[PDB]
């Protein structure tokens, strides 16, 4: 098994304590509650952070100075009758809030926001440039979670909102679910574990003619309880079932194990994702990157894998999996035994032109699909091992962030990971005849003057957000959001050496101040990203 | 999941060393003490150190025992496709017998042989004595040979190409017995660890791939077979064991799911630690996992307990492996000893009726694993690369010789020192973590090979010996002078205490607690 390698360089608390912070003030002049911050955003030009009974806003290209000041700020607090029902059914007093848990722009005016209201999700328009609400309230069930602590899955595509959360304050009914866009609602078949088996929800993308939904849950493949990282499609054009079989549930829900495996004798797999990037281009392919860590109650190590949008669509055209009697081994449907038209394939597909939508499929397709929903097949990653690997530490990998255009040719791949401990970890992507990473640098960005206050020490990393133009990662905690920047260049001062030798696309030797300097888009910018070369230099 | 423990303590350059001078590369397979001397057994040698003389920095050797392959057999070998190191003679077996003999036996270039020697002289006595199923064809495999009645018990392969592995026994004018040949219920490309001699039975440990957990997935094994076994019947089992079962054995930290260490990496000797008969042993996560090592226990009463059990059934083809009704067990139940309890009827196996044999043939594993004392880890190390293998115990330890302290070896030349709590075997006492490999003695033409082939703990000259490939390395049990006397009665270490006569630590002392009340500071 692959040994730990070494960063180039290293930045302690010290160095990172005098980066600007967010605590969720407005400019005018010690009182301090926990924030609760949920996520972090960046929409244009503005960073939204949605918390507890609030989304704050910061304008990006006006804050310099070394507190974050907010901007405007959207308060929508649960109304006293709700709060009141939620602690008459027993929920504490911390939790019966309004927790912001969706937050998605609708249209260039418009913000679709829901939050947990006190364990009764409700969902709002609102108009960007007022923060005001206008409009009906919507229902939140089956759009956004009861419980704040719960992971959940928005997405808007076409008008269509795509979610994924519980529909019941018991949080027993998980569900992949679609609504709005003038179309049927449709959803997962209720209580069907060969659906969905206690699922986590992670990520979704839309790509193609599909949405992609990436999750874990228990795996049935292992009927003692062992849980599998997941990659769901849909049809985007998707009608629901005929009035015999699914109606107004999913006619094309198809998911798949995905693979992100050390080769040996005998594979060693990491099963619990944790995150999976937006598609991102990545040297000619469109790509996901994915965080994946062993169980909680194991050795502790994590790893991150990329898959090409390709091989993730490819998966669902192979062999479906079935158990042929009670208590067997699962093996693949041979073809010859699978319905026409192929379920899982859209209405108006080759082959499928005569379906004006899938409530003309046939029942056998149907009834199939419905009681086939996993593929044989695990999607592989690109390499067929992890691009980054940790296995020496305490810490879990979790968050993702990545910057394909780093650089002065804007052609490099920098990738940061941040985890539960407050670490972010950079790493250049090699690529080409993509290799696998260079670990460049690892960093505490925690502050724990500006962040442990309330009674909260937590360094959890809730999301990051890369924002080019600012030169900044924005890393959020639940109590503060921190401004990054994106290359540690001063740092090495007037030593060319160490200079050269960080091969961080961000930074470059300017000969004409004699100094390491981030790029500045003017005069000589010297680096050696290829190769650490620095013969004949030194020394620091 | 656990965190590491850091050990109360972390100039081993002066330790004694033996690289087979005498006074005025050896390829070491192993090393054992008897009597009052180590025997080393290498490639076409065997030497002996005299441990009550040595006190030199160099240890030299006593007497050397020389035996090479023939010309014809090293010719063989290499005509076969085998290199020129592979093929000597690599002692893999060395076994002191009732008659007074040394029993010896050689991987002699891929033609396995054993012979008598006398102890006195180590001249050959009498006949050479075929090797195969006796012992390894290649240095690099694991063997295991016992004695037990003059009976001799191995495990290894019969074939030059390491696909027939076995556990067989011979000698002691009794019957030849095998494992059921190319029979993957019984032994599943197994790795042999160890066997102990126990009771009314001979108990193997080894490690192979797993049938109940059918992606390949290794799991540890303990099986039992009955001293007195004379095989099976005219029509059953008839040259094969009649008493062959094994279990899984259960190395898992406790919670809701259970994470198993399955590498099964050593094990002692049955050691008595109050009123107790039990092993010890070591276990690793697999090489390409996340790292890990473990330390568990096992009472021998536990893995007696096992044997009388349920058996492990396939009730159909590729179905989940569930436990068999007692209501179909025959009689005799399969496994127990001729003669006993229920048996007296039998006076050999060979009487056994053909229901129980083809029971037995058909149903080797246990559906329980073996549980550890505590059921759970008796020590844990994650944070490192390096693996817990070679394991040595003193439960003898101390002026009041009341202390039981367990040395592990790794991998990496590095050694674990612990105290063993006892309970109101309650864990485990982190003590001293010590890196013994002496480069400048021990190295050869550039390379390092610091993996420990073996310890062996002397109490009566306080010394742990530890060999490498290249060298044997005399370890005080107690770094006593190491250590101001806060920091010496801190350490807790049973081998050294304080002695004002002297103002020093040396072979007053406080062990079950570091209690430094009203001392210090240095
Ligand atoms: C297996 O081995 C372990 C130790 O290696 C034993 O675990 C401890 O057992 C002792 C005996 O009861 C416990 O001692 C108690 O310590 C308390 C202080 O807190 C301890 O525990 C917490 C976590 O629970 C740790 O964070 C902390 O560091 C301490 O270790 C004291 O408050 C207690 O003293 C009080 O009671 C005594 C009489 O009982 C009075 O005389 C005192 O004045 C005082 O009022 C007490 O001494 C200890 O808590 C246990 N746990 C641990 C982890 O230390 C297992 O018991 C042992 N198993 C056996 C023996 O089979
Ligand atoms: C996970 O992905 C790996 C990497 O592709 C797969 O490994 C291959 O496995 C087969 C044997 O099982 C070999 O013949 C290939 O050579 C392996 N590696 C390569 C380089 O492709 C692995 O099988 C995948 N696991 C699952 C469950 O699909
Ligand atoms: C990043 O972009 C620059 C474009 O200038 C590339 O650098 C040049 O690469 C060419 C080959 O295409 C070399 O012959 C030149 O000497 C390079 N110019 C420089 C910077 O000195 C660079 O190869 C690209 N790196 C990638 C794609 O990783
Ligand atoms: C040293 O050698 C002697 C014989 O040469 C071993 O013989 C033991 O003798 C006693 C008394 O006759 C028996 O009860 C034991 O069964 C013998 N060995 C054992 C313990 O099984 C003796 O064991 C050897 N060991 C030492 C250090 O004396
Ligand atoms: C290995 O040993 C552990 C510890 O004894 C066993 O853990 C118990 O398992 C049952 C069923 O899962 C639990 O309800 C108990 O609470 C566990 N601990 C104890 C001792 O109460 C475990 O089952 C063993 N594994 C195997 C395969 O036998
Ligand atoms: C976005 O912000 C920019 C300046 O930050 C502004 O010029 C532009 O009009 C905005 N576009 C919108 C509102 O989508
Ligand atoms: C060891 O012996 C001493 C005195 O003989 C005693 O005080 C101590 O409790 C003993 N330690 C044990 C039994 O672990």
């Amino acid at each position: 098994f692959p040994e730990d390698s070494e960063p180039i360089s290293i930045s302690h608390g010290n160095y990172t304590k005098q980066y600007p912070v967010f605590v969720g003030h407005k400019p005018g002049r010690t009182q301090r509650h926990r924030l609760d911050i949920q996520m972090i955003m960046i929409m244009n030009r503005t960073l939204y952070v949605a918390a507890r009974d609030h989304i704050y806003t910061v304008d990006i290209d006006t804050s310099h100075t070394e507190e974050i000041y907010c901007s405007k700020k959207l308060t929508w607090k649960s109304r006293q009758a709700d709060v009141d029902t939620c602690r008459m059914k027993g929920k504490h007093k911390d939790e019966c809030h309004n927790f912001i848990k969706v937050l998605l722009k609708k249209n260039d005016d418009t913000l679709f926001v829901c939050g947990t209201n006190a364990f009764n999700p409700s969902c709002r328009n609102y108009r960007v440039d007022t923060l005001e609400t206008f409009g009906d309230e919507f229902s939140g069930m089956a759009r956004c979670p009861y419980d704040a602590k719960h992971a959940n899955i928005a997405l808007f595509a076409d008008g269509k909102l795509y979610s994924a959360t519980v529909t019941d304050f018991l949080a027993i009914d998980a569900v992949i679910y679609r609504s709005l866009g003038d179309s049927p609602t449709l959803r997962t078949v209720k209580h069907d574990s060969k659906w969905l088996k206690e699922p986590y929800f992670v990520q979704a993308v839309d790509y193609g003619d599909y949405i992609y939904f990436f999750f874990r849950e228990i795996a049935v493949e292992y009927n003692g309880k062992v849980v599998f990282p997941r990659v769901a499609q849909v049809c985007k054009n998707d009608m629901g079932g005929s009035q015999r079989v699914l109606e107004k549930q999913w006619t094309s829900f198809l998911k798949a194990r995905l693979n992100c495996s050390v080769p040996g004798d005998s594979h060693f797999y990491f099963n619990i994702l944790q995150a999976v990037t937006d598609v991102i281009r990545i040297n000619g392919r469109d790509v996901v990157l994915a965080t994946f860590s062993t169980p909680y109650n194991s050795i502790p190590g994590s790893a991150v894998c990329a898959y090409d949008m390709l091989d993730i669509a490819n998966v669902f055209t192979g062999r479906f999996k079935e158990q042929k009697s009670p208590d067997s081994t699962w093996t693949p449907v041979p073809d010859e035994r699978v319905p026409k038209p192929r379920p899982g394939c859209c209405a108006g597909s080759s082959s499928l032109e005569k379906y004006a939508t899938s409530n003309e499929f046939p029942d056998d397709t149907l009834n199939f699909i419905k009681t086939h929903p996993l593929m044989d097949e695990a999607v592989p990653s690109i390499i067929n091992r992890p691009w980054f690997l940790r296995t020496m530490v305490r810490y879990r990998l979790t968050k993702i962030a990545v910057d394909n255009a780093a650089g002065p040719y804007q052609n490099h791949t920098v990738v940061f990971l941040g985890s539960e401990k407050g670490i972010i970890l950079k790493f250049l992507a090699r690529i080409g005849s993509l290799n696998g990473s260079l670990f460049l640098e690892e960093m505490n960005v925690y502050n724990p003057e500006k962040c442990s206050y309330d009674g909260v020490e937590d360094k959890r990393i809730m999301g990051m957000q890369l924002d080019r133009a600012s030169g900044s990662l924005y890393v959020a905690f639940s109590t503060c959001v921190i401004k990054v920047p994106l290359g540690r260049c001063e740092r090495h001062g007037k030593c060319k050496k160490t200079c050269i030798a960080s091969r961080d696309p961000y930074c470059g030797w300017v000969r004409e101040s004699g100094s390491c300097a981030h790029l500045s888009p003017r005069l000589t910018f010297e680096q050696d990203i290829e190769r650490g070369n620095t013969d004949g230099l030194g020394d620091c």
